């Protein structure tokens, strides 16, 4: 998680596209779906992040639907975005066992418990947390067994991004989990 703000210049693509959809959270406006080989992926858009901007003007207090309209109306050219990385999201760094373990449990890609003299309670892994990315990768809405699979094909380190389950289950509303697997961008990304 970046420890500040940055600017970012988006073009809509062919078909007037950016490939986001926006949740009002708190007054404030997160990335709640980035849409693979879309616009907003290229530039590095990521869930949770917070759109402080759009083309200079402040997204406080917007709802979902007024971010969505100005989005919509925008002359796709050139659009700037002034984004807060990831606040709802923390990062931790695990090492396997030479089992290949982290030492946690998790079910619909919520930690649940946390397995006794294992990297994830020596690192303070929490439960009642998301699973957001593991190794900078999105995983969300992936079934357990890919995360699972994820995991097992990672190298002996591991980075996890999770998210208070409260704030996720804010975000995720009104998103089933169909486009979640299908459509939320899972890619590693472009150089």
């Amino acid at each position: 998680i970046k420890q500040g703000i940055r600017e970012v210049i988006l073009c809509k693509d062919q078909d007037g596209k950016i490939g986001l959809r926006l949740k009002s959270i708190d007054n404030g406006i997160f990335v709640q779906l980035v849409q693979a080989n879309s616009p907003a992926s290229l530039v590095g858009l990521r869930f949770g992040d917070q759109v402080l901007q759009i083309n200079g003007e402040n997204c406080a207090g917007w709802s979902s639907d007024k971010a969505h309209k100005v989005l919509k109306q925008a002359f796709g050219e050139k659009i700037t975005m002034t984004i807060r990385d990831r606040p709802f999201e923390r990062t931790i760094t695990m090492h396997k066992d030479s089992t290949g373990h982290v030492g946690f449990i998790f079910k619909n890609g919520k930690i649940t418990s946390i397995v006794k003299d294992s990297s994830a309670a020596r690192n303070g892994l929490l439960t009642e947390h998301n699973i957001c990315e593991i190794n900078g990768q999105n995983v969300i809405g992936l079934k357990d067994s890919q995360i699972a699979d994820i995991l097992s094909t990672s190298g002996t380190v591991v980075t996890i991004t999770i998210m208070p389950a409260f704030i996720f289950e804010h975000i995720i509303k009104r998103m089933a989990p169909s486009i979640m697997k299908s459509l939320m961008d899972h890619t590693i990304p472009e150089v």
